[PDB]
């Protein structure tokens, strides 16, 4: 029968989460919702036709013995809250970006997950569920280049709002190159430098833009992430995994091409939330089907959010240093392996 | 609440449906099945742990007051009967190729179809939903590269096994092409004629492989298909659409890029089963979505599949005769505009 | 020592190759011209500051010892008087296309050529020189893709002016595919069909374009050949060949990629002068160095011209009837194998 | 009349430049030769059939008064006397790399040209004749995509030889991107760095491969340059700039595609000596040209010599120290601007 989630936090994420599972998955019905305002949960709940009850807060919420599993769509520092209750709830947990605000707090989660014994948290990092780059992990686990040496990437996006920082380049933005990269190669960062290009006349005076974040893995692989987030053209996801035999490359969005007018083209993509639809459905898919299968989760885990949080610290620091910064990470526990 | 859906034919065609529905997509459920080996049937309903009862014929199935639409996935005689039987029990129907084994047993069903008043069949030609089509039919739309004057295309497979005949070409194979290309420039087929190149190695002895066909619509585009289903390299499906101003092309299937060994690559799928995989389930979730929206189909009609039925006997009176033949359609009714 | 050229016809044409041959290309000089105009042809000798004696006629340019080779790119109906000039003078000839303006004009030359006993023609169809062209044939000839089976290809050019008819959409178009097809693929012509489909808004009242033309050979490779010269978009040469096992495929002309207001993209040429200009400098080299080297010419012989002169006559005659074609060949000289 | 030229040194650089000036460039002759071993320069004279005086020194050659222009060809440590000579004797010099083998050498030869008043010096960097580069080049100086932020490139080759050491990937093969880069986009460079990456296997244990140097120009333009001179695949050379409002990039050298066993492919070179064998004929007419028509060399100056020799010392000091390192230029003359 249906896995029975529970959903904290109902903004635009919770509700296309809400859609999402109501309305294009299969397997699990919406049997509980919670918001700070009240109003709002029970508003959804009639847009979205739910048989849901509405609790004023989460505890609450993840009392209800017919709750299996909750997705955290919350204000994001509002996240590690939730997830600590439900996994002393033993209950399944989807968790937005990011898992915590600090990789102290991602830690805390991640003792408490180690103690349950089994895996209840999945986070948020779509990009790992991409065909794109399913299809670059297999060519890798499958030796097709040898050994990984080199990883060239950039993220593109056509212009953002007066509210982006310097900062949110890599906390908002690379932190899911951050997070795929070292899926892809199975290693750990150990260093980031950020160095600073002429600034962009597409960008507003208070943000540094458009920004270079190396990367060195302890394995010696080194990353040159360029970040670009008023680069006008279009909305561009880009990777190329240098190996000592070869190289694979991730591809372009599948588009139609066009000749006219003198070029013979295809489409980029302008819009950010299109670049990975298919993604968010099979990411959710999988919470269900690992959920109902195996009885755990799968998919990015509660110490990829810690990997995600002492990461971008670390380029935060290398943002206002100028020079290269280490990445301290704990050991991988067992549990994660 | 669940669109209830009844499966005429447990075979392969008609699991693949029954999981598709069951653990793949939205608001239906699978609550009746019937095949004519009834011991199949019950293993079908055990094996999806489907809340199921099973009939021992189609006309059982249909008189459940609790069916609200069937799949047809039986053998394609068969087919025709079970379309007729669910429209005059006023039932929703997604019926898998053939409509009917005949223009005349399509235009039956068309004639009841039109009585009932509203769209209940709908056929399963599901390239209309594939994304690299739906991009075409876009830019052809909008007018991107003016009247459409002629289209290039191809459908080419490694190899087929000692049962596939010179007719099941076009009646197999062409047929997809065959009704997406009338869609795509809105433009009822005039006439056809076949040319045969010389026989490729990989065929065997009794085929003619490949061959041209060459397609001219009433408005004067000329389309010229080639089809070669030994061709040993891949599955692969080439379009190209020559405007008077422009020319759109469709995609690849989506694939990392590879430099190794002195070549610069990209995957081309080898089994033709890959090529529309998202697509069976677009179209699947359309025919529910649209029933429980709209109270009536969307997607292919009974008139696509009439138009496909009078099309292919052409071809294959053309692949026989060597002359060109004439493509005779009745004129599209109103209630298929 | 130099070879040294004398050249009949000092119109544009001529001009280009005397530039090319004073200032491009090494080991021949311009030593003698003629043209009809006797005021242009000295107009011409000052305006490269050749060392060059004008002579009044081709007969008198001939009979200069110290002429050994001529350019022939005067008038095309004119051609072949000096082609047959040069030959009985037992001096090299390059001619630009037509060699003549009928199959049995082409005969005439083929048959004193033969008397010779030795190769004095070659014509000026370039693309035999292409880079392009060069890799199609190098593949071939290795048997990469197996057996040819069917060609895709299209002549396509952005605009033509008002003196441009039907008739020069194979005679002054196409021909270039007749004779660079049957090079490639090493096979005879026998049958062709021309289907027109509807009529390009950018075509004057008088033209029939696009135009589709069926061409079968001998062995039973079919060529569909599109030309559309009025496409608007570019001047486009593309070329398919489909083997049984693979195939192969003519390259875009080199071009930067560009990623710009939501398009990436590469340039496509507008003029058709500029697809070739390669091809044109390494014909006339091959020319020289042939001659120097070998003492014979190599590149496309006089038996090419009378493929070209039956095949382009055969199509002309298919516009007009609408129905397939005979291409009516002489058996291939030992000479010219 | 012809240009004439005398070479001095006559290895296989030289002779390749012999060939090409005899046999496929126009207007200039080899009169004069001269090679420390004099038996071998005979045998040049021979093996060419050239009308050309042997000399035992480059100072006779050089006095010698119907040699109008020189090639310096010689073993590199030598090429900084012979261009010395040449500019004292006011003869025009083409000098393959280097020009010296130190920033101070460079310099030297710097004043005695500013002295003489117009341009003698033509280095050997045969990429900014590469037609590819020509047209990047057009892109930016049209402003296609605005100011230039980033440029990513690679220089990446099959495998070297024992010979080969960790310097040379500077001074042997970046030095082409050093050259070419700052023509580009009209900026200077003021700092580098170099990353080491884990080690290929491809590699011998005394050589350091692969190597990234990131370079700053003076205007803030960041450069990422790859090189890999064991990447096994193929010889590949890669660049992308990054502007404010759009991306160009370098396109694949010319190839035709292959559909085969799976794949969609196109080659990628294996020889370092193919990929610009275009721009070296190029180049040199280029020199010949300019010479004739203007008086004096354009392409690379001995400025860019000098230039290229301050920026490979600073990534040399850059690969011992790892440390960023200032890359301290003069300031660029009048006479070369």
């Amino acid at each position: 029968m249906s896995l029975r989630i529970g959903v904290i936090g109902t903004g635009k994420i919770g509700k296309e989460h809400i859609n999402r599972i109501t309305n294009k998955l299969s397997g699990a019905e919406i049997v509980a919702v919670t918001s700070v305002n009240q109003e709002a949960a029970q508003k959804v709940v009639e847009q979205y036709q739910l048989n849901a009850t509405v609790y004023p807060n989460d505890d609450s919420l993840l009392a209800d013995e017919n709750v299996d599993a909750v997705l955290v769509t919350s204000w994001g520092p509002a996240h590690e809250s939730s997830v600590l209750k439900a996994i002393k709830a033993q209950k399944y947990v989807f968790c937005e970006k990011p898992l915590a605000t600090t990789a102290e707090g991602c830690m805390r989660i991640v003792e408490e997950e180690i103690k349950v014994g089994k895996r209840l948290v999945q986070v948020g990092f779509m990009r790992r569920y991409d065909s794109g780059y399913v299809q670059l992990k297999e060519a890798l686990d499958n030796h097709v280049i040898g050994e990984p040496l080199m990883i060239h990437c950039a993220h593109r996006n056509p212009t953002v709002g007066d509210n982006y920082t310097t900062d949110m380049a890599v906390v908002d933005t690379l932190v899911h190159e951050i997070d795929v990269l070292h899926w892809l190669v199975n290693d750990d960062y150990e260093s980031v430098q950020v160095i600073y290009p002429k600034k962009s006349k597409n960008a507003l005076p208070h943000l540094k833009d458009p920004q270079i974040v190396v990367i060195e893995t302890k394995g010696g692989i080194v990353i040159n992430a360029e970040i670009y987030v008023n680069c006008k053209y279009g909305y561009d996801i880009q990777c190329e995994i240098v190996g000592e035999d070869g190289i694979i490359k991730l591809p372009e969005p599948s588009s139609i091409s066009l000749r006219k007018e003198g070029r013979f083209s295809t489409d980029i993509l302008m819009d950010w939330q299109r670049r990975f639809v298919a993604a968010y459905d099979v990411e959710i898919q999988d919470f269900i089907d690992s959920i109902q299968k195996k009885g755990e989760v799968s998919g990015p885990t509660a110490w990829d959010g810690y990997i995600a949080a002492v990461t971008t610290d670390a380029c935060v620091k290398a943002q206002e240093s100028g020079e290269k910064e280490k990445v301290e990470l704990k050991e991988k526990p067992e549990f994660y392996q």
